[PDB]
């Protein structure tokens, strides 16, 4: 399709390049940061079908679902939640109190506090150095928002990936170093610490060789 360039907020980039940059080690935060956002986004779409119902029919399941991708190095967290349009994934991603978070890192803030400053979908830079997040509102078309943790982000009218019902797909490209968040093992033991009150499901996708 015909990709749309766009520029980041100063301190937005300023925050992503802080991060995927940082020596920090409990990286495996980034798991319960998405997942929030995930969950929040999820609360956000069964508070809205209270008075339109007819909003869940275009996936009437409620869910979180990560899909470990070897082949590809590639980590996909999905939510059946509310999406976002095309106006939606430029504002949010790449608009809306960043720079007070990176302040209380120049005191000796911790990293895992980033969600507490609103700003945790940026934590996964800690894992992959490429992300394409891929959305599809009830309001809009499907499209893909995709950053390298540079300074500009594109947006591109979704032909290329799965038809989802409703919701948010974070494709993380992770990086060589930090492989291990493909393995089932890996995965499931870090989602079972930090992600305990849950409202929603959370599958996990396993290839099983018969
Ligand atoms: O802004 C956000 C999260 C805050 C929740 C506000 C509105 C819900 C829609 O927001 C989303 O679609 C969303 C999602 O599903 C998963 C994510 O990882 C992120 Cl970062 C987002 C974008």
């Amino acid at each position: 399709m015909a990709s749309e360039t766009f520029e980041f907020q100063a301190e937005i980039t300023q925050l992503m390049s802080l991060i995927i940059n940082t020596v920090y080690s409990n990286k495996e935060i980034f798991l319960r940061e998405l997942i929030s956002n995930a969950s929040d986004a999820l609360d956000k779409i069964r508070y809205k079908s209270l008075s339109d119902p007819k909003q869940l029919e275009t996936e009437p399941d409620l869910f979180i679902r990560i899909t470990p991708k070897p082949e590809q190095k590639v980590l996909e967290i999905r939510d059946s939640g509310i999406g976002m349009t095309k106006a939606e994934l430029i504002n949010n991603l790449g608009t809306i109190g960043t720079k007070a978070f990176m302040e209380a890192l120049s005191a000796g803030a911790d990293v895992s506090m980033i969600g507490q400053f609103g700003v945790g979908f940026y934590s996964l830079f800690l894992v992959a150095d490429r992300v394409q997040v891929i959305s599809k509102s009830n309001d809009d078309e499907q499209y893909i928002w995709e950053s390298n943790a540079g300074g500009s982000f594109t947006v591109t009218l979704d032909e290329v990936n799965e038809r989802i019902g409703r919701g948010t797909i974070l494709r993380l490209f992770l990086k060589d170093d930090q492989l291990e968040y493909l393995e089932e093992k890996r995965i499931k033991e870090v989602i079972k610490r930090h992600s305990e009150f849950v409202a929603y499901p959370i599958q996990l996708v396993v290839t099983k060789e018969v």
